């Protein structure tokens, strides 16, 4: 856990090898040739019974025989000596190991043995780490290495050793690569943390097969990304593949919901990963979508213009000024547009001339510049006055290059200069177009998470009612529930349903259906098959009554010959009017082992199928993430937009969604939902069929979801001196306005006493920082106070913590008008009593002499102050909490 | 147009460049260059009037000075002189001519002056062409080429010298490389017809932007198929490429349609091009589709896994036997199973003792051995040994290998020595199965074009009364016709329609509607009303007597207040048809300036885009082919087999599309057809709303399509002497159980008298070879009599011509027991009167002089006769057809 200890595996002073050997085909040889060869400050030692030196290095002949206590350890031995290797190392000290192999049955006694000693283990079947900034080579990998900036993690061997090779052949180096095995003991979401704070890394890769704890990894990635891009490629997406690498529990649109919600985002194949390592390696970050391109040919321009059509990008459009370059520049048999085609016989100079004219403008933010063969202008000349014009440039630092010279043969020179001046490249232009949109969707992707969204209308929830009725039915036994049962149930929570009637014989049936509308829909009441389709038991549009009569008694009699032992409620008479033209839609609520209940949306009439038919999310949602699921929904055509002749109303969609989340995330006791279908028509939403499976649960409810809900038990209601009342409360992603308005109300010299600077606006991402906050690492209340329907904030206070959950740092600020009404000690005393409760050991804080108050408030709170004079700084610190 | 003329472009004996010249950078210079390093047997010839030599070779000052007429000339000078320059060389003799440059507006004069000489042109602005075997590089491109089977044609000169570059990279060759430039005279179907002749070229492949004559590229692509495969790439999907090529006119799925309707088959990509380049050049044809795959890591073949599956392959099941791999070697942690995942740890003998034991088996058609990186398998060494165990296995000839070797820097020498061996190898696993998968596709396209249709239903088609309809609605200035008006025309064509009976005006509006009480179809409309969203008219609970009331008086009031000025017109009456509980389905015709008429089916979701919601087909339709497309459509979920409760009837279908085919081909006054709301209600197809736009025709109706339908008026009636009555009319598919008996009612005498040979065995494939042919290049009749509703066959007569219809190769044939009563003298005849209609010269055939009937009746029929004794052959030959 701590990420103490990690600094052994990742910054060791010394190696120990176990099983080192002379014999050239060991592992043990090839392990401590690569160590010898990385260009290690500290000693290898090597301990062996067989050899008395190893590759020149003296050895020794058992573990207790080491001159001192080694950083790190190496097992290159059987599988059966495993156990009694790691006692002889915890008792002499070490606390990192690597270790080659081991079968299946080992890990409950690797486990139990690394913690009786303190002791982290690299997953058994691990091809080891490199870390070429330390000059280190713990691997028993045969393919070298060189230093970069990006960092690697991989769950698979081949893999790791298909990218080294690659980035061989194109001279590109990393930080870090990291190979996990099994993942027994250190697992990704640590690594993870620790990349974070590397200063080295600038981008992180990813290649997974399997997760095994959703909500870590979910807080990690999102911790992580905040500053750094990071992408991840997932095997595993057909039954035979499952098999084949034994992950067959799961499903796979919750991967994607899931890396979606963390901000990542999921490339398809081989061919993507090598494209996205060239582009985190060399491509600017981007500043826009405006994309321009330039040819020496016409047929290239076209296919990268049909490939950035079938993604829906952006192209630029001239001014009138740049388009100065028809006068004198160009010559005149060249059309002046984008593309710009300088035909097949054009020279370098007119490459120069138009890079250096494009370049003077603001009219686009990335240039794609493509060059075929062709005798006017030899690839490498041409490549070579690219690069020195693009020196030299004084705008060239505002715009994202990218080069695509075709002709596999002739430019590797080009490709190689390119490279070696940090330009990116790729081979052909459909990949450039698809590299640079890989970028464009990550960015629009991440922006939109952060929209503030809009207060909800409806506020209806019932709890105690739907508790209640859900433990009268699982009383009895029953173990699924259907329309008419689940109709109180969605009502509680403000959700419409058809009515509908229950019917013992023909006879009621008949004079239901003629006191209602004729054209109804009969259903019989099966408790033994709860599905549709295996009986096939709902038929609908009967106009007559006649037909009423022969359908029920068509029903009765295939019961009693297929299946005469099921025990009969009566039928189900509704009144459906002939109605198609209205949209039909279907959701669906299921739980998913690994990473908990999914949300899902889609058609309803056609056949469900949600790995090709389906949009997905994970709750909680709010506005602004149902708007972004219909929005999707929609862009994708998997739901026509006004299918009927009006149009959909998305609002409203958004709003019965929000409430759906509410009762899924109220109630544990469901298990699954299903709405088919529900009705649209206009701001009009109606269900007409809809089941629940039902079940007794034991739990705590809220380590259900990967990621933490609203926290609704730590309200409370407080009384001032004065005798005022207001509400203490986390603060909520709704509150944007309001926090902006009380910033407003702050006077310059609080301000400075608070953020210790000066301040004179603050954006729409510092306040989505401030407002939008994960539960699980960072807590913050605001006091409140409502008039006239509006709320009011008078006060707020904050404390963050660190990854391994032991020390955090606080802060609090009040209204400058309302100083000396003891707002600032309930807030601060609420915030310790929380931190004490959630686990803490120690609050953190920073201040400087002059701001009296605050020193006198903590001295009254039991803090220890540390006035360091000559620095201007005070240092508070608080134990238990 | 003449295959003659093409010998002296392709295979030259002397070559004169206009315009050569001593300076490095002129176009000349190259051109001579390379000319004179391409190896050529003949002399060739520089013309200018600035140097006495040119390259160490002598000079002539002008055309007229030349020794004798070259074969082919180039011209290498600016377009002011193009014409002077063609005319000198009409003199002269010359009858081809390649040309660098010109501008649009000369292409009228260059068409007459070469008219007038009987010169072919290829061009202008054309790169050239390239034939390795002659030793010929008469081109202006930089990069060489070597010899090979391939042969490629190309409209862009930037994707010819990629190619040729990536040719380069891979040591590979060519039969025939050709640029067309801007096809003026030579075009691609020429081309075709030329290489399915060569004897070097075993594959074709394509680059095309537009077509001019889509009838004949649609023949000529379905005779060369027929013996070698072709693939083609198109570019130019979106507006702004179009734009960008000049190419707007067009729409794509009609090129869809007609790559798919001439057997061959459509590439996507850059990178499936080159794969396309490496799977012609060295994979083994398949005999299956059958995959096996071996690896020497996990992950990798997952990846092959989640590709194979994303496109529907195959894999695979082992034997019991072949469990002598648990045996022989194979560690015992190895699982058997496919994909058989030999560990890290492989060594080369595992794979060849592998490789051995599953090339002795007979489980599966192809074989993907995948490699990755490793110490105890180098990749040299291991490509090295399978290179020999493939060579020596005797078995190794019945199935196809594929190789797959990660790892840029590492495996450059082992896919050389793959490439020197004749073994396709490829860069990831993705490709490999996309390259599998793309031949078998091409070969189920293939089969499943040729299988038997089954016979229609003795539909009506009553011409006459449609076309009356239609003049009478012309002659009243009409443009466009609605249901009610349209119905009679269905109705003519055996298509139900909903019912069209009279009504009066809004006050009997209501009266209808009650008339039965319940909601009906009565339609008000505008005819000068550009759009039908103005009506906003469907009947979806208008149901109540209070409803209709109160419904459709305000409907009645907001229809007609809406427009003054436009001309409103009378009601009359139609029935209510239900679409909620039935699938509705949407059918459109419209016409294309390419490739003429086209036929559309969709699922009819309101909004319409066949971009990416449709499948397209071109008319005629038989059976086969109206199931073929409604498989298609199923198969690509964009229409559901169960968006109804009820199953989808495909035969009901497929006799819908053929009836409405057979209406299109029909009527030319009918420009667009669309049935919107199409219903399907199991075996029960009706017409909803259906629009007509109509116009006058003026030209032939049979050249609208780009294939020649059934010549219906070549039937006729014949009696023969003994007084019988029986009919000669052309072919049909539907043909070939009777074609069957009718063979197997023939003795082996007259069956070695007409097939020169012993034949024990006519499969399908010949069957369908005889009953399945182009009318536009082959004919054949028969002469049936009817039996109790049963047809027989009694004689048939065939002639195939070359395309140029110049010469033609005949045929005949007679039952064995109905000689000497006339039969064959009347079949002989008729086929003379259609040959001589049809514009052919020559008729020609072979014999043996022991047929003596044949030799007397072609006597009888005028033919001239030689016999040739010591070979054993007779000449026949009819000088007028
Ligand atoms: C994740 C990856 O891709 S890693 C790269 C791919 N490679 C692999 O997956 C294969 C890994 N496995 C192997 O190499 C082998 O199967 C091994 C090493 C696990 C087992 O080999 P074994 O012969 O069973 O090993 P064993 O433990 O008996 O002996 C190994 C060495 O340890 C030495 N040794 C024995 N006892 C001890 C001891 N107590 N302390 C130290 N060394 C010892 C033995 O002398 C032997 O050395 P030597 O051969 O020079 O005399
Ligand atoms: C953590 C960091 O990085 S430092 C940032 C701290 N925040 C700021 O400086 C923001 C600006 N200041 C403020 O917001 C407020 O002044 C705060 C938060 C410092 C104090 O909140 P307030 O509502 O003013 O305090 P409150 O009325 O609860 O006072 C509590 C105690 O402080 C004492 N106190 C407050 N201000 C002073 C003062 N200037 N001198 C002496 N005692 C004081 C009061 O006597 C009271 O004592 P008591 O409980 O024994 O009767
Ligand atoms: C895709 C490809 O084909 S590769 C890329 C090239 N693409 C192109 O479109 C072609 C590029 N364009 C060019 O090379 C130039 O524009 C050209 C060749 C078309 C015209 O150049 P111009 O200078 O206008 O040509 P012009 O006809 O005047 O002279 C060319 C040569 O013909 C010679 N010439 C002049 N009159 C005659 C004549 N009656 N007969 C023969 N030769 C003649 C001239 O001497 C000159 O030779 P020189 O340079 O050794 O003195
Ligand atoms: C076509 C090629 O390239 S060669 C392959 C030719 N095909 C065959 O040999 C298939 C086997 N034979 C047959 O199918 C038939 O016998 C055919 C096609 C040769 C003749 O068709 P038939 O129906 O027998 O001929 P039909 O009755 O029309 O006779 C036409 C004339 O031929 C004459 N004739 C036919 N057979 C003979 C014969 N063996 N000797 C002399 N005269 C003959 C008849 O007298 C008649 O003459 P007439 O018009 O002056 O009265």
């Amino acid at each position: 856990m701590s990420q103490r200890g990690l600094e052994a595996l990742l910054r060791p002073k010394s190696i120990a090898v176990i099983g080192a050997s002379m014999k050239p085909n060991r592992a043990g040889y090839l392990m401590m040739r690569n160590l010898l060869a990385g260009g290690f400050n500290g000693p290898v030692l090597p301990v062996t019974p067989a050899w008395k030196a190893v590759l020149g290095v003296l050895a020794w002949p058992d573990i207790a025989s080491l001159p001192f206590t080694p950083d790190l350890a190496v097992l290159c031995t059987n599988a059966s000596r495993n156990l009694a290797l790691l006692e002889e190392l915890g008792e002499k000290g070490c606390k990192t190991c690597i270790i080659l192999s081991a079968p299946a049955s080992q890990h409950e006694d690797l486990r139990a043995c690394a913690l009786r000693h303190n002791m982290r283990l690299l997953g058994p079947n691990s091809l080891g780490l490199l870390a070429p900034w330390q000059g280190l080579n713990a691997s028993f990998s045969p393919v070298p290495i060189k230093r970069g900036k990006l960092a690697f993690i991989s769950q698979s061997a081949a893999v790791s050793n298909t990218i080294l090779d690659w980035a061989q052949q194109r001279k590109m180096g990393f930080s870090y690569f990291i190979a996990l095995g099994d993942s027994l003991d250190i697992d990704v979401d640590e690594l993870l943390d620790y990349l974070a704070r590397d200063s080295k890394t600038s981008a992180i890769l990813l290649y997974l097969e399997q997760l095994s704890d959703a909500r870590r990894f979910v807080s990690a990635a999102r911790s992580a990304s905040r500053n750094k891009p990071i992408l991840v490629i997932k095997s595993g997406r057909s039954p035979a593949a499952q098999r084949l690498l034994n992950t067959t529990a799961g499903m796979d649109p919750a991967w994607d919901a899931a890396i979606q919600r963390a901000g990542l985002l999921r490339v398809q194949d081989t061919h993507e990963l090598f494209s996205a390592v060239e582009t985190l390696s060399h491509m600017r970050p981007l500043r826009g979508d405006r994309l321009m391109i330039i040819s020496n040919g016409a047929a290239p321009a076209a296919l990268a213009l049909d490939a950035l059509w079938s993604r829906n990008g952006k192209l630029a459009t001239l001014s009138e000024e740049t388009c100065q370059k028809l006068r004198d520049a160009l010559p005149e048999h060249v059309a002046i547009s984008n593309p710009l085609d300088l035909r097949d016989d054009a020279s370098s100079e007119h490459y120069i001339k138009t890079l250096d004219i494009l370049l003077h403008s603001q009219d686009f933010d990335a240039l794609m510049v493509i060059h075929s063969p062709s005798a006017a202008a030899p690839a490498t000349e041409s490549a070579q006055v690219l690069i020195e014009a693009v020196k030299h440039h004084p705008r060239s630092k505002y715009v994202s290059l990218l080069t695509n010279w075709c002709g596999e043969h002739s430019s590797q020179e080009a490709r190689r200069l390119f490279s070696e001046a940090g330009l990116p490249t790729y081979r052909t232009p459909e990949g450039t177009i698809t590299a640079f949109m890989h970028m464009v969707e990550y960015r629009r992707n991440q922006k939109q998470l952060r929209e503030t969204p809009a207060l909800p209308s409806n506020l209806t929830s019932n709890t105690a009612e739907a508790h209640l009725l859900l433990q009268q039915a699982i009383a009895e036994g029953a173990t699924s529930l259907d329309t008419h049962e689940v109709q109180p149930i969605l009502q509680a929570y403000g959700m419409n349903t058809l009515p509908t009637w229950i019917a013992s014989d023909s006879t009621e049936a008949v004079h239901i259906a003629e006191q209602i509308g004729y054209p109804v829909a009969l259903k019989l009441r099966s408790p033994d098959i709860p599905h549709k389709s295996e009986v096939q038991g709902v038929m609908l549009y009967l106009r007559t009554a006649n037909e009423v009569q022969q359908a029920a008694n068509a029903i009765f009699d295939r019961v009693k010959m297929a299946w005469p032992q099921a025990r009969v409620h009566g039928l189900l008479v509704q009144s459906m009017a002939n109605r198609a033209g209205a949209q039909e839609l279907r959701v669906v609520v299921e739980h998913d082992p690994v990473f908990g209940p999914l949300i899902m949306l889609g058609e309803g009439g056609v056949e469900w199928r949600p790995e090709d038919q389906a949009v997905v999310a994970l709750p909680p949602l709010n506005m602004n993430l149902a708007r972004y699921l219909v929005i999707q929904g929609i862009k994708s055509k998997k739901i026509r937009a006004r299918s009927a002749l009006r149009p959909l109303d998305v609002a409203g969609l958004s709003q019965l969604l929000v409430q759906v989340s509410n009762l899924i995330v109220d109630c544990p006791e469901i298990q699954r939902l299903d709405i088919h279908p529900l009705l649209a028509s206009g701001s009009e939403f109606t269900a007409l069929d809809v089941t629940l499976d039902i079940s007794p649960f034991e739990g705590d409810n809220e380590s259900r979801l990967a990621v933490r809900p609203y926290p609704h038990q730590l309200e409370e209601w407080v009384e001032l001196k004065n005798g005022e009342r207001c509400l203490f409360r986390p603060i909520l992603p709704e509150d944007e306005p309001q926090l902006q308005q009380f910033i407003s109300r702050v006077t310059k010299e609080d301000l400075y006493y608070r953020y210790f600077s000066e301040i004179n606006e603050f954006t729409h991402e510092d306040l989505a920082n401030m407002t939008q906050i994960d539960y699980d690492r960072e807590m913050a209340f605001v006091a409140v106070r409502r008039i006239d329907q509006t709320e009011e904030i008078l006060g707020v206070t904050r404390a963050i913590s660190d990854p391994d959950n032991i020390d955090a740092e606080f802060a609090v600020l009040v209204r400058s008008d309302l100083k000396g009404l003891g707002l600032g000690r309930r807030l601060m005393e609420k915030l310790i009593t929380y931190t004490r409760d959630h686990g803490l050991q120690r609050l953190n804080g920073i201040t400087m002499p002059n701001n009296r108050g605050m020193v006198a408030l903590a001295r009254k709170l039991g803090f220890n102050v540390d006035i360091q004079l000559e620095e201007g700084i005070v240092g508070l610190t608080l134990n238990l909490a």
